[PDB]
């Protein structure tokens, strides 16, 4: 079967039903809006936090501007890639598209990831790690982890057992990175006013769960195993779905709730 990503090899074989095209179509849609509004948000508040913080909303707007352009683009890619078959009934890869590409995403990760770690540090305050330390630490880890990622990915269809690999070596990055933020959140609660720590309390918790649905998704087809229920058309709609709704809260929520912070922070005299 000429396709190499679990979304064609399904488009390909069993198509997918009006339900699973057009939800899949609906929820990229919704993805990209919410990031363009995030923009619109993320500019006109951007007085309303003391210029020593603003950094933080720039790198936000970026990121929203980065991440609106890629799914706007990867939205497309669905909806061009599959096309209606009046005899069968569902949707199949279009030979005449461009098939299914999971490119966008992966190259929007590699952009974001290093700005949303970054943009923390802008925030809260340090004490015994150095600025420059955790930040490097932040890019290299947050570089090899999607591009691990983006190899592992080749291998989804062809070749399970470097698919799990490729995978597990992007989770190592993936625990370090964790590792560098717990401790950021730990020494940027010392030394501020206890509605600060209470809000780092809930960023931690959002980067935690928002984070961790992106090697949920990644491994979402085969969690029922191979035939399995989710290897299947409901594994690719489950697949965005987790995909969109970490895209919202690592990007979005995570940046709204540091601005909170940064507002909180000044309120201290
Ligand atoms: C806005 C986009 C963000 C915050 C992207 C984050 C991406 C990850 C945390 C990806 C992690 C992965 C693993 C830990 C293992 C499987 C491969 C990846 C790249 C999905
Ligand atoms: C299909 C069109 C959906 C576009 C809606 C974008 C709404 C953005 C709000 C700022
Ligand atoms: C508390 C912050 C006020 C409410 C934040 C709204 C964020 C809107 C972002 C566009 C989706
Ligand atoms: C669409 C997003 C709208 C954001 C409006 C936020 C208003 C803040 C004014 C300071
Ligand atoms: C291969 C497994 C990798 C596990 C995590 C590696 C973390 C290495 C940290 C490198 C820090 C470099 C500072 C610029
Ligand atoms: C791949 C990205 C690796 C980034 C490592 C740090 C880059 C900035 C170096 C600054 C020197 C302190
Ligand atoms: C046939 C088995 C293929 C395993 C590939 C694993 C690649 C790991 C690279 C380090
Ligand atoms: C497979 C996942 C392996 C996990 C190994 C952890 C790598 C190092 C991260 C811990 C940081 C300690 C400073
Ligand atoms: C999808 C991410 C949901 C986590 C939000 C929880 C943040 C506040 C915790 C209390
Ligand atoms: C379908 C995605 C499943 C990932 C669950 C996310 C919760 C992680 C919380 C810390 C571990
Ligand atoms: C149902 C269980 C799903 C949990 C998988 C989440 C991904 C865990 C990867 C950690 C690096
Ligand atoms: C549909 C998705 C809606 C996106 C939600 C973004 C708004 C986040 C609100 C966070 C407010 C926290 C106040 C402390
Ligand atoms: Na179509």
């Amino acid at each position: 079967q000429e396709l190499a990503n679990f979304e064609n090899f399904i488009g390909a074989t069993e198509g997918f039903s009006e339900i699973a095209y057009q939800f899949t179509s609906h929820i990229l849609t919704l993805g990209y809006a919410v990031m363009l509004a995030g923009l619109l948000y993320f500019i006109l508040t951007i007085k309303n936090v003391d210029k020593k913080f603003q950094m933080s909303n720039i790198l936000s707007a970026v990121v929203m501007v980065s991440a609106f352009l890629l799914l706007y683009a990867q939205a497309q890619n669905w909806t061009s890639s599959f096309t209606f078959n009046e005899e069968v009934g569902r949707y199949f890869l279009d030979p005449s598209g461009d098939l299914f590409n999971n490119g966008y995403r992966y190259l929007n990760w590699l952009i974001d990831v290093p700005m949303l770690l970054f943009q923390i540090l802008f925030v809260v305050s340090l004490t015994t790690s150095k600025f420059s330390s955790v930040r490097n630490q932040f890019w290299f880890s947050g570089a090899m982890m999607i591009i691990t990622g983006y190899i592992g990915q080749f291998y989804e269809v062809s070749n399970l057992t470097a698919f799990l690999v490729w995978g597990a070596i992007s989770s190592a990055f993936f625990f370090h990175i964790l590792w560098v933020m717990k401790k950021v959140i730990n020494e940027g609660k010392e030394g501020i006013s206890p509605a600060g720590q209470k809000i780092l309390s809930n960023i931690w918790i959002l980067f935690l769960i928002s984070w961790t649905l992106y090697p949920g998704a990644y491994l979402m087809p085969y969690l029922t195993g191979v035939d399995g229920f989710l290897y299947s058309e409901d594994g690719v709609m489950a697949r965005q779905l987790v995909y969109t709704i970490a895209d919202v809260s690592s990007k979005v929520i995570y940046g709204v709730l540091l601005g909170n912070l940064a507002i909180t922070l000044s309120k201290n005299k």
